[PDB]
């Protein structure tokens, strides 16, 4: 181009370059103050703009890395707030990016980000829209060094809409306060998940992120030829390990190829890439990312002729087991929209045993004669899973769905810490309800996604401090057989009872005055350690302790005298229900 600064800053326009340099910053100067930022923004904008004037002017020459780079190297404190990172600079490029990647701290000190009141909030907004989001923008990202900037800036957009939109409507708090809710789960959602599709490329290499790709591709390109979709695959595949390495450059390049790749041969490739492929270069690749399914040809033969019937099957997998398999999965996959991507690998994984153990013995068609078989009940057990624990849901509400799991999981690992096993049961309790209302159409792949983080989450913390073996056995099982391992988790017949304690069971009518979401975590934890006492109730003695305790709870914070019935009633409530139990 001549000059790339110039290049970037025309096609990217100057509001959004200012985001992303600011956001690209923060991730590696994760402690200088925000007006430090500011600085380096303004001074790399004028350079941009110097570069649009005269592509031949001072340094426009040079690379992005380069110019990054030495923008760094001139923080004066580098060496006294970084230490370490300072002797990045004495090196040159390449050595010296590598080396800034080493020092990107993943996790920081950094305190909590709270949540200050509505109306502060607004009138910040308002008084000064620009610093009120670029201060938050920088809060986030310093946090969260390895987000992919373009999406932490999607992301800020969405929260300026919040506000334009409820800092100007009647009741604020009513209109701000759930969208802000929501933005913070679908963000913590989405990192989630960009660290999870991190580590597993790590853990199973390459090989079965592939697998993984290739099902997850063919279910939403279905009319795209297996060429394509290997094609695909294959691209993705680098894209995914560069962004993963944590170079932002590298890999915002490496996505902007596939989206204008895929935009050009769109025909090719799924129909339904019509809008976003129409929208500017910023947001493309994230559309792409997110549409929807595009329709099934209809004129679709079985797998059966191509796969079970023999017409040389083995000579045609011992020809290049992988594409072969691959094969398998884009037929499979692309059949089936409906189907979890882990299921499909099951099944192909299934499929590839019999091939291994059948191709070797004499007459192979009878061998693996019958392998659709062999995946019904593969098939099932996810599906029954879903419309047993969706009717529950809709009986029940997610509040007291929530209780159910909590007594179902208490007593499979009652080692577990409390408070975990109440945010679990929680998280647990809403994929429930963010999927139970779809059609049984997309109900497996909702519950997947969703599914997917909670576990991993719940398998972090184990990391750290662990607590049985049970829970170890799956957290380091393979990706496809972490589900299965949980949902066959029983009863521990073997866990002893946790002595009484009255003070775990005393109440004070404060819980009168208490946020909806706050009465039901004290509830909730009242429960857990209910159930860690006696490990052995039914759900009926259960449910009966559970009645007595929701009227105990009205009874006195619907009368006069608040904390004298939570007193007297209270040692009745403790004195009966122990006597109904044992
Ligand atoms: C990701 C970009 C954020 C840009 C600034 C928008 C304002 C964010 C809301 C401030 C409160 C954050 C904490 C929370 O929601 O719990
Ligand atoms: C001043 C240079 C900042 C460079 C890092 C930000 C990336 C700029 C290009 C944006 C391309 C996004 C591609 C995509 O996600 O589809
Ligand atoms: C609340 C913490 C629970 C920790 C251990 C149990 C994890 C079970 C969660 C996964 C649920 C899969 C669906 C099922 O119940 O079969
Ligand atoms: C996390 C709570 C989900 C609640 C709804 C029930 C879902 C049952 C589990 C289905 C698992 C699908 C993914 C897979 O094939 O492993
Ligand atoms: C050994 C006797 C312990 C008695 C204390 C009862 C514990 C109360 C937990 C029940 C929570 C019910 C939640 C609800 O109604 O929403
Ligand atoms: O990031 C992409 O370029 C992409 C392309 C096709 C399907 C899913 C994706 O994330």
């Amino acid at each position: 181009h001549k000059s790339e600064v110039a290049h970037r800053f025309k096609d990217l326009g100057e509001e959004n370059f200012k985001a992303l340099v600011l956001i690209a910053f923060a991730q590696y100067l994760q402690q200088c103050p925000f007006e430090d930022h500011v600085k380096l923004v303004n001074e790399v904008t004028e350079f941009a703009k110097t570069c649009v004037a005269d592509e031949s002017a001072e340094n426009c020459d040079k690379s992005l890395h380069t110019l990054f780079g030495d923008k760094l190297c001139t923080v004066a404190t580098l060496r006294e707030t970084y230490g370490e990172m300072a002797d990045c600079c004495a090196k040159q490029e390449p050595e010296r990016n590598e080396c800034f990647l080493q020092h990107k701290d993943d996790n920081p000190n950094l305190p909590r980000l709270v949540r200050p009141e509505v109306d502060v909030m607004c009138t910040a907004f308002h008084d000064n829209e620009e610093t009120f989001l670029k201060k938050y923008l920088y809060e986030i990202a310093r946090r969260h060094p390895y987000f992919y900037a373009p999406e932490l800036l999607f992301f800020a957009k969405r929260y300026k809409a919040a506000f334009t939109e409820c800092c100007q409507a009647a009741d604020k708090a009513a209109c701000l306060l759930p969208k802000l809710d929501e933005l913070r789960d679908e963000g913590k959602a989405s990192s989630a998940k960009q660290r999870l599709k991190c580590a597993s490329l790590q853990k199973f290499g390459e090989r079965a992120f592939k697998a993984w790709a290739v099902a997850r591709l063919s279910q939403r390109f279905p009319k795209a030829e297996f060429a394509e979709v290997s094609k695909l695959v294959t691209d993705l595949t680098k894209v995914h390990t560069e962004c993963c390495h944590g170079d932002l450059l590298e890999c915002a390049d490496d996505r902007a190829d596939l989206a204008k790749y895929i935009c050009e041969n769109q025909d090719s490739i799924s129909s339904k890439l019509k809008e976003c492929c129409e929208k500017p270069l910023l947001e493309k690749s994230h559309c792409i990312a997110e549409v929807e399914n595009d329709e099934m040809p209809a004129d679709l033969p079985s797998l059966a002729a191509d796969f079970v019937e023999s017409k040389d099957v083995c000579k045609n997998y011992a020809e290049a087991k992988d594409v072969f398999l691959g094969m398998f999965l884009y037929e499979y996959a692309r059949r089936h929209p409906d189907y979890s991507v882990v299921l499909l690998l099951r099944l192909a994984k299934t499929y590839e045993t019999t091939l291994e153990k059948c191709c070797a013995a004499a007459d192979p068609h009878e061998c693996y004669a019958k392998v659709f078989d062999e995946f019904k009940p593969l098939v099932e057990e996810p599906q029954n899973l879903i419309k047993q624990n969706c009717e529950l849901f809709e009986q029940l509400g997610e509040y007291k769905f929530q209780n159910a799991l909590l007594v179902r999981y208490t007593k499979k690992v009652p080692q577990v810490s409390t408070p975990t096993l109440v945010e679990v049961s929680r998280n647990l309790g809403k994929v429930g309800s963010k999927c139970c209302k779809h059609p049984e159409a997309k109900r497996m792949p909702c519950a997947e996604d969703y599914l997917s983080v909670v576990l991993n989450q719940l398998c972090v913390l184990h990391e750290k401090t662990p607590v049985s073996d049970r829970v170890t056995k799956c957290c380091t099982e393979s990706l496809v057989n972490r589900r299965p391992c949980f949902s066959a988790l029983e009863v521990d017949e073997t866990y002893v009872p946790k002595e009484f304690n009255a003070e775990t069971f005393t109440f004070h009518a404060d819980i009168c005055t208490l946020s909806e979401k706050e009465r039901q975590i004290k509830k909730q934890t009242a429960l857990v350690e209910l159930v860690k006492h006696k490990p052995k109730a039914t759900k009926e003695q259960l449910k009966a302790v559970m009645d007595d305790f929701a009227a105990f709870v009205e009874k006195c914070c619907k009368a006069d005298d608040k904390e004298t019935c939570f007193a007297e009633e209270g040692k009745k409530l403790v004195a009966a229900s122990q006597a109904a139990l044992g």
